[PDB]
């Protein structure tokens, strides 16, 4: 029989332009045959009834029952691509650092402020004009201010008097924005936060994604901080600038992909005083817009699964070679 490579997501993501161009490239595999979960299935249905696969690719976004996605890895026990507890974490900022900083990985210096949420002025943070006090921990103007939870984008970067003051308010991009500048100078006085240096880059940000620890795309945009305008082509998709990743990078890579156990997985480097710099995991996203990438985590994935699976289902495979970009 065939080998069953079922798709668990969001209808957001599983009808997407680049997980549709990836799943039939994916179905190019003879004895591959992919199968998407319906949302309404997914969010409905009691996962007795969700419907077989040997291999499973599912990955949490906003709205994705990831309580429910666990318990169908454990009743099918299925070839997990990107590990689903491991999902849990990747939602926590706090969690991402821990694991970065286990790894031995460059991060941003950063300390972390837990308020409880009835008691909001006992926390340990002490606010002068240019610097902020977390845990005795002195961070300078500029420095950048996170909300715990990685789902929440409301990013804030506080700047030096010497530069005017004021802040920078990142969000999910609106149109044509990505952030804008506000006059306020004090930080958020509700909620729990990272406050963590900034570091300085030539202004963008390098994007990477991973499809196994061996291979990584990179490219690179106009960091949101900057200014907030999106650049946008003729086309109307942002602007993407060429990158190449050194080899402390391509190590990185390896070791995101790695420790945070996603097969398929989006992280954030920030080039820096002759540096690379994590600062942000994402897990599971595809590159938008590069017919070789979609090419490329077709052929990986597709070769994963046969690596695996063949074996079991009496089908001969020998392990082909794969680019590492
Ligand atoms: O990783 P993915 O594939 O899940 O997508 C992420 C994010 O990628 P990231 O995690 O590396 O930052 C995308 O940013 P990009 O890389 O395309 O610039 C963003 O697209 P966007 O803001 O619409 O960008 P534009 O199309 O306006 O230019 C998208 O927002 P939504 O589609 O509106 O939900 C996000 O989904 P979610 O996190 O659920 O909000
Ligand atoms: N420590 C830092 N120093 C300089 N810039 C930073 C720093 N931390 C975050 N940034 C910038 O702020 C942007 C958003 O922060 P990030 O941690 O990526 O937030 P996010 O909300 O998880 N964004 P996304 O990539 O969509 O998941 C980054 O792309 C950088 O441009
Ligand atoms: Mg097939
Ligand atoms: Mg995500
Ligand atoms: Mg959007
Ligand atoms: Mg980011
Ligand atoms: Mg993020």
């Amino acid at each position: 029989r065939q080998i069953v490579v079922g798709i668990c997501s969001m209808a957001k993501k599983s009808k997407s332009k680049p997980m549709k161009e990836i799943l039939e490239r994916i179905s190019l595999f003879k004895y591959i045959t992919v199968v998407v979960f319906e949302e309404e299935v997914i969010l409905n249905e009691p996962v007795e009834n969700w419907p077989l696969c040997d291999c499973l690719i599912s990955f949490h976004s906003k709205g994705f029952p990831l309580d429910k996605a666990v318990a169908y890895a454990k009743l099918r026990n299925p070839f997990v691509i990107n590990d689903l507890n491991m999902q849990y974490l990747i939602q926590d900022r706090r969690e991402v650092y821990s694991i970065l900083q286990a790894e031995g990985i460059l991060l941003p210096r950063y300390a972390i402020l837990n308020r409880d949420p009835n008691n909001p002025k006992e926390c340990n943070l002490i606010e002068g004009e240019d610097h902020v006090e977390v845990n005795g921990e002195v961070f300078q103007k500029p420095f950048v201010e996170k909300p715990v939870s990685a789902e929440d984008h409301n990013v804030y970067i506080y700047y030096p008097t010497s530069a005017g003051g004021g802040s920078q308010r990142l969000f999910r991009k609106i149109g044509s924005r990505s952030s804008v500048y506000s006059p306020e100078s004090n930080v958020r006085k509700t909620g729990s936060y990272i406050y963590e240096e900034f570091m300085p880059t030539d202004g963008t940000d390098v994007k990477v994604y991973t499809v196994g620890p061996d291979y990584a795309h990179a490219e690179a945009r106009k960091s949101p901080a900057l200014d907030g305008k999106v650049e946008r082509d003729s086309e109307g998709k942002e602007v993407r600038y060429p990158v190449i990743l050194n080899a402390r990078e391509k190590l990185i890579a390896w070791k995101v992909c790695l420790a945070f156990k996603q097969t398929v997985c989006g992280f954030d480097l920030l080039r820096a005083n002759g540096q690379s710099y994590v600062c942000d995991v994402n897990g599971f996203s595809f590159v938008k817009n590069s017919m070789k990438y979609y090419d490329d985590c077709a052929k990986i994935l597709g070769n994963i699964v046969m690596r695996e699976l063949a074996p079991q289902f009496h089908i001969p495979w020998s392990i082909p070679l794969e680019a590492e970009d």
